[PDB]
């Protein structure tokens, strides 16, 4: 001990000096790097990420099956960035944006920049041009899978990805632009250039009676160069509503014993707020100034 711990802290300090703070970490390390972040729209994912949101200036990959919830997640970090006055761009190779649902989640469709590129290579060139401008804050590319190389339009995709990635990462870093790639693939370029990689899956259905009202969702942070990796988050995405944030606040509030639950009744500061998570959720939704207070304390405790 003692000498071995001083030797470890020195070697760890040396690796960090040479390769950066996020190059090695203890997995139960409560520290996170000072980075500017954009919320994902999910309280437990923001906590699972360690820094309270997705990092500015870095590449993020979100992958999962169709209907896993990665669409909702993507539209929610665009709504979140836009809410803070950030300029967002949407690069589309899927041709699937639902603007009605996007407006329900808070996306200002009118001011969303959008490209539906002719080839995979033109897509990456437009991404780089926006990265270099210094005037765009978050770029979402939907999806890596749909970015067909020009040659394939008239392996090839992996080379395409490798080519552009170094240049892209460099320019996003300088401009402090967040770029998110939605995936289902490229190759190793994205896997090693991404600072955060999110695995999202639908693990079940939420029902009111016997009517599937939403999806039970799980995100595992499988790579995180900003804070300790491998944490996961669970939340509901209610159809036409989006991530059920207040339900997450109920659960984390109870866990941090800011809300007390005596069997089926939940109470905050001595008074009943509701019977069952649903009524407790509704009350918080109805009492936004209290909900914000509890939210603030959860983040202070857990981040």
């Amino acid at each position: 001990d003692e000498n071995k711990q001083k030797a470890l802290a020195a070697a760890l300090g040396q690796i960090e000096k040479q390769f950066g703070k996020g190059s090695i970490m203890r997995l139960g390390e409560d520290r996170s790097m000072d980075v500017e972040t954009i919320s994902t729209g999910s309280l437990s994912l923001d906590i699972a990420l360690g820094a309270g949101g997705l990092p500015m200036g870095r590449i993020v990959e979100i992958y999962g099956p169709e209907s896993s919830g990665k669409t909702t997640l993507t539209l929610q970090v665009i709504a979140a960035a836009q809410r803070e006055g950030k300029t967002c761009a949407f690069i589309d190779a899927e041709h699937a944006l639902d603007p009605i649902y996007a407006r329900k989640l808070g996306v200002d469709i009118d001011n969303l920049l959008c490209s539906q590129p002719d080839t995979g290579e033109q897509a990456l060139e437009i991404c780089d041009a926006l990265a270099r401008s210094g005037a765009v804050d978050v770029i979402v590319v939907d999806s890596v899978a749909a970015l067909t190389p020009k040659a394939e339009i008239e392996g090839l995709a992996a080379r395409m990805m490798s080519q552009a990635m170094r240049k892209l990462a460099g320019n996003l870093k300088q401009s402090n632009t967040l770029l998110i790639f939605i995936n289902q693939t490229g190759g190793n370029a994205l896997k090693f250039y991404a600072s955060v990689r999110l695995d999202i899956r639908r693990i079940g259905a939420v029902k009111e009676g016997e009517n599937v009202v939403g999806s039970e969702t799980r995100v595992k942070v499988v790579k995180n160069k900003i804070a300790a990796p491998f944490k996961q988050a669970e939340f509901q995405i209610l159809y036409g509503e989006g991530i059920n944030f207040y339900g997450e606040l109920v659960d984390l509030g109870v866990k941090e014993k800011l809300i007390e639950k005596a069997g089926a009744w939940y109470s905050y500061k001595g008074e009943k707020i509701g019977q069952g998570k649903a009524n407790a959720t509704a009350w918080l939704k109805d009492n936004p100034e209290t909900a914000k207070e509890i939210e603030k304390k959860v983040r202070e405790l857990l981040l």
